[PDB]
């Protein structure tokens, strides 16, 4: 038993980390076969960074321009191109500790690991969840572009974010590792609107399951309520709405633990109206939404 | 900008972990150089947990009785000891992945990462504290025996725990690696006491220090205090009492704000009289301890 925000090993994608310079800007790219991919915001400066044209910036610079660090080894870049908002850096080598690996673009509510680099070394791996307005809430300083969001498969890394920007606010921005951002955002310095924050309302959900398997009752009331009644209060605390794809998702932990969703939806649906009142759940004092319902159970049932 | 519960990288310790199995019992074990470390009840079944006596039990077991596997490879077990309450299994082959390493025995307050693992493969890593019970609330289930925690300095993983046992009250123990428990912990089935689990003082404030950093200052206020009087409200709210090598430590944490310790120390006495509102700190509803100033630094500084 305890419950805590757990990421996926990072031993993976550590193999794969490089840092990537172009002229006086270096950041963090990800090796894989003989590929670099990195945000495309390398080749500018700070004053580029105001009205970027990418594609005239990229004119001027060659093969030779991109600098490729593995550890303390150069690699020789023999091809390059744009796609979207990475650049693809075309490597004379083929990482030696490429992993099996996809790309792929998740949907809003979805959690990843992100393994936060600065000059191509690691520094460190937390989890997160690409919140309903396409925004992370991650932990990164200035030359911590193009670490890397993923999740494993047993021995397949899916690889889901690229990190490019942080936003005025403190949120950051990313793309997928083809350079589609989630979002709206952009690689520009300029001003972008995030979006309102709301909560995961299936992960919240979820959460609740784990703290009943870790013996965390309190909230359990005697109260029922319906996907419509529930979703009244869900829109008034800037909750996601509830589906019933959601309900069906659930279904495993309402099967381990005997609680019918719509049950514990009244539950959450107390705990929204009337507050903690100072208790705690799985030690938090409010309702954590940074766990899917699949989350929940792979760190129930231990899988490696 | 943006502060995360963070672990450190994992590779290093995944590359050393093992599965150990005796009889009907399987557990995690971690592989350096040509030893593989181990919680001694891997000798125990289920009955023999109530009041083991571990001389007698490894008296009737030779080195053919552990069976060691890396990856899908099998270790020749050519020796075996019992250090305190662990195992060291003298294998034939040195592990060719084993980082530069040490062991450390930490003291209550100090942070570390866990790499939880399941029959010798790693499913998860997540950041957690020593707690002044000498407990650690962690996530494991059963067959988590044998998973670690450690601490890296650039390329040397200094452990400093090995899981053993979950309390009755979902709370773990466990060992160093040299098989000494923190605590007053044994590993046995019995009733036994994990004690009063205060809050680490200097992680708040350390954690405090880390939000005014990213732009939460709602709860700085225009009030100090001294030692002596911020320890009679530390005390009353099962708080550790703070020292002036506390104090010390966060010396530059108080230097890079601009705010006083005893500043913070009144910020604190606040929060605790008055509650945190309904409002958070760092995404936060409650005072988060498992910070400490070295961490804070850390994530601050972007050390790899
Ligand atoms: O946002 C940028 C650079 C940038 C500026 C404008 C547009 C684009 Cl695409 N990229 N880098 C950073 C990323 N994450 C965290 C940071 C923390 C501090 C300073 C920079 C940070
Ligand atoms: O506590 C034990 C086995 C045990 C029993 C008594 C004494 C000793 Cl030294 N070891 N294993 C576990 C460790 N962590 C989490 C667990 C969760 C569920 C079931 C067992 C778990």
């Amino acid at each position: 038993s305890g419950f805590r925000k757990m990421a996926f090993p990072s031993g993976k994608v550590e193999g794969c980390m490089v840092q990537v310079t172009c002229g006086t800007t270096t950041l963090n790219g990800l090796w894989l076969d003989d590929v670099v991919y990195c945000p495309r915001h390398v080749i500018c400066t700070s004053e580029d960074m105001l009205n970027p044209n990418y594609e005239d910036l990229l004119i001027r610079k060659s093969n030779h321009n991109f600098l490729v660090q593995a550890g303390n080894v150069q690699l020789r870049v023999i091809g390059h191109s744009m796609q979207n908002c990475v650049l693809k850096l075309k490597v004379d080598t083929a990482n030696p500790k490429t992993p099996k690996y996809k790309f792929v673009r998740i949907q809003p509510g979805q959690t990843f690991s992100v393994l936060a680099c600065y000059n191509g070394s690691p520094s460190g791996v937390y989890q997160c969840a690409m919140r309903p307005n396409f925004t992370i809430k991650g932990s990164f300083l200035n030359g911590s572009c193009g670490s890397v969001g993923f999740n494993i498969d047993y021995d397949c890394v899916s690889f889901c974010y690229m990190h490019h920007m942080e936003l005025p606010t403190g949120v950051h921005a990313g793309t997928d590792l083809e350079g589609n951002f989630y979002g709206p955002f952009v690689d520009r310095q300029t001003a972008q609107a995030a979006g309102t924050d709301t909560t995961i309302t299936v992960n919240v959900l979820a959460w609740l399951y784990a703290a009943v398997i870790n013996g965390d009752r309190w909230f359990l009331n005697r109260f029922t309520t319906t996907l419509n009644d529930f979703n009244l209060v869900a829109m008034k605390y800037n909750y996601e709405p509830l589906t019933q794809d959601h309900v069906d998702i659930l279904g495993p932990l309402s099967a381990q633990t005997g609680i019918a969703v719509l049950d514990m939806c009244a539950s959450l649906k107390e705990l929204l109206q009337n507050g903690m009142n100072g208790r705690t759940i799985l030690g938090s004092a409010l309702l954590e939404d940074e766990f899917t319902p699949f989350d929940v159970v792979r760190q129930c049932s231990g899988v490696t």
